[PDB]
């Protein structure tokens, strides 16, 4: 007969994607004390059930709309009185009788009825009387009254007079109230505010890093109840008696929240009944709106400013609040278990309501409130000045005693504005005392270390060791005198083209040992070592070269073709040893001297050099030596890049211990199947990974094979991105061989912070991702709320670095090295270091990562500023705006590891179409290969968000079936490589120009097809060979090749 309304039809969406037996039936029980008369009380409950007519509303599917009507057909159980009394011995069989009426499926889908009562205790002086209503019947405002009604009617019989009349109005005139109200001005009046509303709300957030769950949380919840009995509050309220109690307990939940949260703006929710001036005030059935509410804390304001505006709001909101939250939500694009509005829910109304039967104590107990996705928080400031509160909690998302030590807390700033009310909002602190002075001890790294170089520690080393093997590749080995020997000529050498102390080299060498000795020479006469990629573009190389101004050039001789464009470039080339003239050291360089530059993306679009001490890199290597010794019987493999900062403790810490270090063969550092075969063919026993590599260098692996490549393994570290904790257990389980992982930006020296990632110390992560853990020597780690006070356990903060290991800046850029080398407020004279990492601290003392603050991103450990290609794109013809998104663009890729690639998005400015094939090419002129988007697309224009900004969610993704077919491929071995394609991207390849990146492939998805094919055919094919010939057709020629 009737439509759903009210809380109804959001109540009803909910319990559609709920996945939970009876997430929405409310229940409770009250305790009643005394003699009862149990079947009279029977009686009486069925007559109250009869006079709330929602109660007998009956619902049903009308192929997609949803109706309702009351059953005046429907007659009510008699409730069933339990007679365990005098039986079970505990009363707690009693409650699990009701906990479980609760796990049978109540739905409404289920057909069984939605009200059920029973008497139970069974007459002990004492009564449980359960109750549960679905909650498309009952708000927590209504069932309650019903049980007064209940105890109105059965008091009346024993006074021997008749049944009482219904309190209750019909359900029915509460639809027409609101079939009315969406029929008048004042719906569009509303609809318009809170579309202002949704254009001005900040985002949501949570005390929990987890992302917000939209749908299908526990009805059953953590429900704490907290009293303060400090009377703090009271001397709070009447030393400001301007704010009106209850917004003074809302202002101070709301500071609190915001310190949880790491938010100075956030979306909140605020729960109105609904009940005064309504026609539902009488009526049974739930109405009720939980709407957001925009917080926004200023540093600047006292305390009550901050309750002024949120009551000036909570006024104007009362003002629209018959606009349906439902509604809000479809009036966005958001829809159907989408990422909800606000996290926390706060709340004013009652904990508990009242009966008063004569010669009977009766007490509710509250058993099911309805879920809660996150978190819930009720206040309640009485008129004697005591305040009081209750925290209703996702189980999922958070535990009790943290819970507690939150709200003591609270309790902390209920203390200190009583004791200044002139208080800003800023000022305050949540650090429970002996919190700071623990954190003091993690940071209490101190560990005194002599002045020195590392081309000091190199020389002393090969003193106490001259003839233990120092440095081999394939075709080469040196002693620890012969590599000094070499190292001292090539740096006298160096002198003679003008190598100065103070200067830079730049290196652009093929991996074997002469770019080891290239390095070691060039600290030797004091210079900083520059490396290059020599797979950056023309352009991008001249970059670094105009920028740092290097004295000189090492490089091979068939590589400088590329350099006669730049000007005033003086170039060695090197690539097999120099007559020896002995091996005494230079004492050249000194600590304050820059030993290296590494460049990094930079958000301008323009890559920034990173200055490196010559100290600060001498601490890192001295403590991993003391941290994780070698011994010159331990082998050590030189596999990173020489371009990422990694690769420097592989190219110097060996010598500073007496060990070897062997070079891997070039490309091998991104093929699995190679670093096996170098592992076993040198002995090694450490060496380093990514954990993206880590992923792919297991998942060339089984038991058979890990112990014949991984047996010397002795110690492998693990660094650039989140390391998942199932991940390293994978390795345990193949090789014991302990494992680590290490945390740092560049712009400290390597790594900052260390943790064990093997045996018990990896049994005890209960998270996805392994602690980025503790600081090295001399090293601390800061994480501070966005006003720059400390953060305490638990709390997600920005990270930030300080100590010995901070880099000395930015090249030439004292703009960018200000912005990120900041004063430390709490060591006046040094600084601290902004990393952009967000993080918090574990209740053993490690941190924890979480994220980026910013839009640097880590796509399989290597380092990219989405701004850099931003800005690259709009340079590019006719394109007025350019957005780099990150994503997986197929879910079959995502075997492991990151899977993300880069996509570009387009607008023109003609408006015309572009040739985005050409667009890419040209990209490939200006930026690194692994910068240049996999895909190009253009857009006729962005989308966007309610509030004007970039709404990454709505970016469409590349389609997997190009709308352009090319032609089909060629017997042979274009259909092989086609179906490989297939088995890898899950998709039916029938195109030979299909592109594998295009399609979703990523690096170490390549590196699985190269091994594949070199299955199926005899042949080798290299994963170096798929990146080329990124095409079937390409790839193809490769293998024909005869
Ligand atoms: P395909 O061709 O696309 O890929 C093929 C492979 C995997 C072979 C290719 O991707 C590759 O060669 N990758 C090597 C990547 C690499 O070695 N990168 C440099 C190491 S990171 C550097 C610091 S950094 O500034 O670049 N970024 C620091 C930054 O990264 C995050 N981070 C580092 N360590 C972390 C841990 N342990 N947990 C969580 N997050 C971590 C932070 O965001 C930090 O600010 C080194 N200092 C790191 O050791």
């Amino acid at each position: 007969h009737l439509p759903l309304v009210a809380a109804q039809p959001g109540i009803w969406m909910a319990e559609k994607l709920s996945e939970l037996p009876s997430a929405w039936s409310v229940a409770h029980y009250v305790e009643l004390t005394g003699e009862v008369d149990s079947p009279l009380l029977a009686r009486a409950v069925v007559a109250g059930l009869a006079q709330a007519d929602t109660l007998r509303m009956r619902f049903t599917e009308d192929n997609g709309e949803v109706w309702q009507w009351v059953d005046d057909a429907l007659t009510f159980e008699l409730p069933e009185i339990i007679d365990l009394r005098t039986n079970i011995d505990p009363h707690g069989t009693a409650q699990a009788l009701m906990q479980a009426d609760l796990q049978q499926d109540l739905r409404v889908d289920s057909g069984k009825p939605l009200v059920f009562h029973q008497l139970i205790q069974v007459a002990d002086n004492r009564w449980y009387w359960y109750q549960r209503y679905h909650h498309l019947l009952v708000d927590g405002f209504s069932f309650p009254a019903i049980t007064r009604q209940i105890a109105n009617i059965y008091c009346t019989w024993l006074r021997g007079e008749p049944t009482p009349a219904s309190p209750f109005t019909p359900f029915a005139d509460v639809v027409e109230e609101y079939q009315q109200y969406r029929e008048s001005e004042a719906w569009q009046r509303d609809a318009a505010f809170w579309a202002e509303q949704r254009r001005q709300l900040p985002p949501p957030a949570s005390l929990s890093p987890a992302p917000l769950p939209g749908r299908s949380a526990s009805a059953d919840i953590l429900r704490l109840k907290l009293e303060f009995t400090d009377g703090e509050f009271r001397q709070l309220a009447t030393q400001l008696s301007g704010v009106q109690r209850t917004d003074l307990a809302l202002a101070l939940a709301a500071l609190w929240l915001g310190r949880l949260c790491n938010r100075m703006d956030y979306a909140a929710g605020f729960i109105f009944m609904r009940r005064l001036g309504s026609a539902a005030l009488t009526a049974t059935g739930p109405v009720l709106n939980v709407l957001p509410l925009g917080i926004h804390i200023a540093a600047q304001e006292t305390l009550p400013e901050l309750a002024t505006r949120l009551a000036a709001q909570l006024k104007k909101m009362r003002r629209h609040q018959r606009y349906d939250a439902e509604q809000i939500v479809r009036d966005s694009g958001r829809a159907a278990g989408d990422e909800p509005l606000f996290g926390p829910v706060l709340n004013i109304k009652v904990f508990d309501y009242q009966l008063d039967i004569p010669d009977v104590q009766a007490q509710t107990h509250t058993l099911a409130t309805g879920p809660v996705n996150d978190l819930e928080l009720a206040l309640f400031p009485d008129v004697h000045g005591d305040l009081s509160i209750e925290i209703l909690a996702n189980k999922q998302r958070y535990d009790e005693p943290t819970l507690i030590q939150h709200a003591e807390r609270l309790k902390m700033l209920i203390a200190q504005f009583a004791a200044d009310p002139a208080l800003l909002c800023g000022d305050v602190d949540i650090m429970l005392p002996g919190e700071y002075a623990q954190l003091a001890q993690l940071n209490a790294t101190q560990v005194e270390i002599p002045e020195t170089t590392l081309s000091a520690l190199v020389a002393e080393q090969a003193a106490k060791t001259p003839d233990a093997p120092a440095l081999a590749d394939a075709r080469y080995l040196f002693s620890y005198r012969e590599m000094r020997e070499q190292v001292v000529a090539l740096a006298n050498l160096l002198r003679e083209r003008g190598v100065k102390p103070g200067d830079s080299v730049a290196v652009a060498l093929p991996r074997s040992v002469f770019l080891t000795l290239a390095l070691h020479a060039i600290v030797e006469a004091g210079a900083a070592w520059l490396p290059l990629d020599t797979g950056y573009p023309d352009d991008r190389l001249k970059m670094m070269l105009e920028d740092a101004r290097p004295s000189l050039l090492i490089t091979t001789d068939d590589q400088l073709p590329r350099f006669s464009d730049v000007p005033n470039l003086t170039s060695l080339c090197y690539n097999a040893p120099l007559t020896p003239q002995g091996s005494a050291p230079l004492q050249l360089s000194q600590p304050h001297h820059t030993a290296y530059i590494i460049f990094t993306s930079g958000s301008t679009g323009r890559p920034k050099g990173v200055m490196v001490g010559q100290t600060a890199i001498v601490n890192r290597l001295l403590w991993m030596q003391n941290h994780y010794p070698l011994t010159g019987e331990d082998v050590v493999a030189q596999k990173t890049p020489c371009s990422f900062d990694v690769s420097v403790w592989e190219f110097f810490w060996p010598f500073i211990a007496g060990a070897k270090l062997v070079m891997a063969e070039p490309e091998a550092h991104r093929d699995p199947l190679a670093m096996q075969q170098f592992f076993a063919e040198y002995g090694v026993t450490t060496t380093h990974f990514v954990p993206s590599m880590l992923a792919a260098f297991v998942a060339s692996l089984t038991p058979q094979t890990a112990r014949q490549s991984c047996a010397t393994l002795k110690q492998v570290f693990c660094s650039g991105e989140a390391l998942p904790a199932d991940l390293c257990r994978e390795w345990q389980q193949l090789t014991g061989a302990p494992l680590h992982n290490l945390y740092g930006p560049t712009e400290a020296a390597v790594d900052v912070s260390w943790y064990p990632a093997f045996g018990e110390e990896l049994a005890q992560v209960r998270g996805s991702s392994v602690p980025i853990g503790y600081p090295v020597w001399n090293t601390g780690l800061r994480i501070l709320d966005a006003m720059m006070h400390p953060v305490p356990p638990g709390v997600a903060g920005d990270l930030y670095l300080t100590g010995i290991q901070l880099a000395q800046g930015y090249l030439g850029r004292p703009d960018l090295t200000a912005s990120r080398f900041i004063a430390d407020p709490f060591a006046p004279g040094e600084r601290m270091y902004r990393t952009g990492d967000v993080a918090r601290w574990l209740d053993n003392g490690a941190v924890e990562y979480l994220g980026r603050s910013d839009d640097q991103l880590k796509i399989r450990g290597q380092r990219i500023e989405l701004g850099e290609i931003d800005r690259v794109m709009q340079a590019l013809p006719d394109v007025e705006q350019a957005v780099t998104h990150a994503c997986v663009i197929n879910q079959a890729a995502a075997t492991g590891g990151d899977a993300r690639q880069l996509v570009g998005y387009l607008v023109s400015q003609s408006g015309l179409p572009l040739d985005t094939s050409a667009l890419q090419a040209q990209l490939r002129e200006t930026l690194p290969p692994h910068m240049v988007p996999v895909v190009l697309l253009q857009l006729p224009q962005l989308p966007l968000s309610a509030n004007g900004k970039l709404d990454r969610k709505a970016l469409p993704l590349p389609e997997l079936k190009a709308q352009a077919p090319g032609r089909a491929p060629k017997a042979g071995s274009e259909t092989i490589i086609a179906a490989a394609f297939s088995s890898l991207l899950g998709c039916d390849v029938q195109d030979a120009d299909a592109d594998f990146f295009a399609l979703g492939g990523h690096s170490l998805l390549a590196m699985k097809l190269a091994a594949q094919l070199s299955r199926q055919v005899a042949r080798q094919v290299t994963p170096g060979q798929v990146m080329v010939a990124s095409t079937v057709a390409k790839l193809a020629t490769i293998i024909d090749a005869e």
